[PDB]
């Protein structure tokens, strides 16, 4: 089931990738395309090279110039399209840690990376922040000042999950602290976009804190 | 986690393998190892070829001889190990339809197949039967009389669930009538094994019928 792209705010589109996993069923994966006039920025690649191809087609069929992607942590559902973007000379970004994690796992690396706990993509359009470990040791979040959207990636859990998801790379006892660090930014959050599941409100943060503290206990 | 095998009756061992990551996390999937003396029959392979190897190694380290496997539908959670067993000259069985389906999606095929709605494996150790399309167009069930244990695969759910999993390759249209047949066999059921989740009892079945209206309505 191929890639779906839908407008969720002015200049912000939710892109959703799917798999049919035999034995489980339908799973989805979210990222964003953020536009700045005709420039397009990808927050997380679709889950596969093929769906990453469809996302670029989506952009070029609309005449958008894809300027860069940013991936929120090293897992395959965040980075599967980095290699294809690299072959198209489209700058790809992760944090330094995510990049070095990919490199260690023998995966394609972004051509660019950022060193501090905060960075910007699109010259202020996208604010990135590392709040601490949770879902992974390297997970970062993206704040969109204009649309008032926090892309939480997998550090956040949508309202239809009651588990933290895959925790083999997780720091469960760190996670709730890391969400509080996001809370401390006092972002005027209108919408939180999780890496999987439905978009919700700032409520998603509290729901994630509950999940983490309960798992940590 | 790697493979888990645990005795659930005399000469029967529930084997559980685990598929990872997703937005969901760990999911289990069950098959059985059935022993007649030192002769072992596998009902459903593990979910990867790596976990299949371990199930075999598990078998061989105990000086059991693996006689055959049977997969209960074409799905990878039922059939992923078929490639491996073939390479060990261990007979692999499915229904004739399941083999053609496997062939049809270009997947490894069993070396053996039965053609009618029923077939028995291992001098009465296992009876197989095709009750109709449900979970998939091709799913079958297996029954053990000595250990009084039913393996239902994904044609049945697990009380710990109220859903059904993927229903696109399915026929909820057919499902309900694909499962008013198993109780009529009048197996003395001590134990019922779904393809996913906790081992249950003969309370496990009826369940699946009302779940198959939920989507048929
Ligand atoms: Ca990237
Ligand atoms: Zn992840
Ligand atoms: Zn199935």
């Amino acid at each position: 089931k191929p890639l779906e792209v839908i407008k969720i705010e002015d200049g912000v589109y939710l892109h959703t990738s799917f798999k049919n996993i035999e034995g489980y069923g339908l799973v989805d994966s979210n990222g964003l395309v953020v536009l700045d006039n005709n420039q397009a920025y990808i927050i997380d690649t679709p889950w596969s090279e093929e769906d990453t191809k469809l996302l670029l087609s989506w952009a070029t069929d609309r005449g958008y110039q894809v300027m860069a992607s940013i991936s929120t942590h090293s897992h395959e559902d965040r980075t599967a399209g980095i290699k294809l973007l690299n072959s198209k000379s489209i700058p790809t970004y992760t944090s330094e840690l995510t990049k070095k994690l990919l490199a260690r796992e023998g995966k394609p690396v972004p051509t660019h990376y950022f060193k501090d706990d905060e960075f910007t993509l699109g010259n202020g359009l996208i604010e990135l922040y590392y709040p601490g470990a949770g879902h992974t040791e390297d997970n970062i979040v993206a704040w969109l000042p204009k649309s008032k959207i926090l892309f939480g990636g997998c550090l956040v859990r949508s309202h239809e999950y009651e588990g933290l998801g895959y925790v083999g790379d997780a720091s469960i006892s760190s996670w709730a602290d890391s969400i509080k660090n996001i809370v401390s930014k006092k972002y005027p959050i209108q919408m939180v976009v999780p890496g999987h599941g439905k978009v919700g409100s700032s409520d998603i943060l509290d729901h994630t804190i509950d999940l983490a503290e309960s798992a940590s206990n």
